[PDB]
């Protein structure tokens, strides 16, 4: 898996959208909550993250969000690979869950939830969070 | 410090522009919001302690960052509130504004544009490279 790939997908809750971008390599998260999945929203999810890491190839769902214009346009000024079709909205779920209550709003939960996903030591007590392997696999110097 | 930043707020086309400086790789984060209100404010600083390890953030006096929701998001992310790469930033959006449409565009063409440059001549690193190196050495 290359340091530049990431992972596009949606969930859906509470009939709101929430865009997800995960880094492949690390689990690292990124995600933003979107009134609903158009061209215009997916661009400029897309550009922000661009501009935040290196991101070389996305890999999509496929959805008519993608297939926009828009989106399309969006990729190539950034210089983003795009790839549709290539194959944790349960885990991303399960935490917005625990500190649902403490938000007044979805998207602040939302936040919270990522903020937890990304902190989380995985595989024991010497093990690293997504944050800092995201950052080990990216720093060139 | 890896976790020091500075927030400060841009007023342009009667929308306000947040921008979070990393102060040690000048890397940025920008958002445009129809206000500089307290919510959009603790929003901000959330989701910016998310994806990176925030320790400190360096504020103008207002009073957004007073509001109870600040100081609640501050808590629970466990950040403590206490140019150059700002006028940098506006002039980026000058350089590109006639690209786009809308000023949120603008605004995050000139992040990509900024933390993605070079600085110097072969052997350089831009701000993106900085960041992620200061806080790997770090780990
Ligand atoms: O410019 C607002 C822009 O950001 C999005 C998410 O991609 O909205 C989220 O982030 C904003 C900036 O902090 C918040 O103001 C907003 O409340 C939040 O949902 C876009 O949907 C929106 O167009
Ligand atoms: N090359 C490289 C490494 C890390 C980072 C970037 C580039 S970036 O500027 O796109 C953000 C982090």
């Amino acid at each position: 898996s290359s340091p530049g790939i990431w992972q596009l997908d949606c969930t859906h809750l509470e009939g709101k959208v929430i865009l997800v971008a995960v880094h492949v390599a690390s689990g690292y998260i990124e995600a933003e909550v979107i009134p609903a999945e158009t061209g215009q929203e997916t661009a400029y999810f897309l550009l922000k993250l661009a501009g935040r890491w290196p991101v070389k190839t996305v890999h999509t769902d496929n959805g008519s969000n993608f297939t926009s214009t828009t989106v399309k346009a969006a990729c190539d000024w950034a210089g983003i690979k795009q790839e549709d079709g290539i194959p944790m909205n349960k885990e991303l779920k399960k935490i917005i869950g625990q500190v649902r209550d403490q938000a007044e709003h979805l998207k602040t939960a939302v936040q919270m939830a990522v903020f937890i996903h990304n902190h989380k030591r995985k595989g024991g007590i010497g093990g690293y969070s997504a944050g800092e392997r995201i950052v080990d696999i990216i720093a060139t110097d």
